[PDB]
């Protein structure tokens, strides 16, 4: 009767990022729900560049190996998040003296060392994360973009494919789910990469949405998934959360949130190239939402006291 049982029956993996209390065992209830309801896990912060390579050529696999061991004894798959990003880079990198050639070497060593340590054990990898400018006009300026040049992502994907040829490689971003300018910029980027022989398998829709999604908005996400299928690309929902304005009445806002979660799951079930449904946490107790969007909160399927919210049953109903 767990969410993972109904999901498995439908050929969908349902997952969540794992928050910090998991590691130090400070929240037993958190761990008991985690091992019971989900079939997929992702590291919230422990596999980012600064965590994995804190000093030049020094790799810390402790937390990632601890999560993988837990996943394996619980019959769960794991997503790798994330190799190349403009945020959370260690000081030795951001303050170093680089040129195109020396930075490409650092990129290749990071990608190869991390992926070979987990070779064949991680099914989907977010190779690159949030690299498109919010305007949709082109790539965002970052240490990788500015130093290497406009083709830096072609190298990241090639290096990744060489490191683990069995891993599905993803480009992950936010505000690319509909048919707006940023979404169109990412689709054309991925379509072009494939036409030039760059190995890219999927696109990760972060799904950081606001409560009260309209049917037309939801309809545009479905059409966007279909155009990716036409170019042979798979889609994963990677960091789903549905934020609620602090001022909305909780009781009725939770009902709207439940319907939005239900509709998202129906879109996943209707598209053969979209079979991964990962939420950015599962209890309102632990969430990055308030810090990035002050005034918003309660974005998940269990409340702060671990009582399932209407959204939990709504997802279970869509799966049935």
């Amino acid at each position: 009767n767990a969410l993972r049982d109904y999901a498995e029956a439908r050929g969908i993996k349902i997952g969540t990022c794992v928050n910090y209390p998991f590691y130090n065992n400070s929240d037993p209830t958190y761990n008991s729900i985690l091992q019971r309801e989900f079939s997929m896990v992702v590291c919230e912060n422990e596999m980012k560049f600064d965590a994995l390579q804190p000093r030049q050529n020094v790799f810390d696999f402790s937390k990632g190996d601890q999560l993988l061991a837990f996943a394996e004894r619980n019959g769960m798959q794991m997503r790798g998040h994330t190799l190349i990003w403009h945020n959370q880079n260690p000081s030795w990198l951001t303050n170093g003296n680089w040129n195109r050639d020396s930075l490409l070497a650092v990129m290749k060593n990071h990608i190869t060392t991390v992926m070979t340590h987990y070779k064949g054990k991680i099914v989907e990898w977010d190779v690159a994360n949030e690299c498109m400018d919010d305007s949709g006009n082109g790539l965002r300026s970052s240490i990788w973009r500015n130093v290497i040049g406009q083709d830096y992502l072609d190298y990241a994907f090639r290096y990744a494919r060489e490191a683990d040829p069995d891993a599905l490689l993803f480009y992950n971003d936010y505000n690319i789910e509909d048919l707006g300018p940023k979404s169109n910029a990412v689709f054309n980027m991925i379509k072009s990469m494939k036409e030039r022989g760059v190995p890219i398998d999927g696109v990760g829709f972060q799904c950081h949405f606001i409560n009260g999604m309209s049917p037309e908005y939801l309809a545009s996400i479905d059409q966007n998934i279909k155009r990716y299928a036409e170019i042979g690309v798979i889609v994963s929902f990677t960091e789903i959360d549905i934020r609620i304005p602090q001022s909305e009445n909780p009781a009725t806002a939770f009902q709207v949130q439940a319907n939005n979660y239900k509709e998202l799951m129906k879109i996943c079930l209707a598209n053969p190239n979209c079979n991964t449904f990962v939420m950015w946490g599962f209890t309102d107790k632990y969430t990055w939402i308030p810090g990035t969007f002050p005034g918003y909160g309660n974005p998940l399927i269990y409340d702060s006291n671990y009582n399932p919210k209407p959204a939990y049953n709504a997802i279970k109903e869509a799966l049935m």
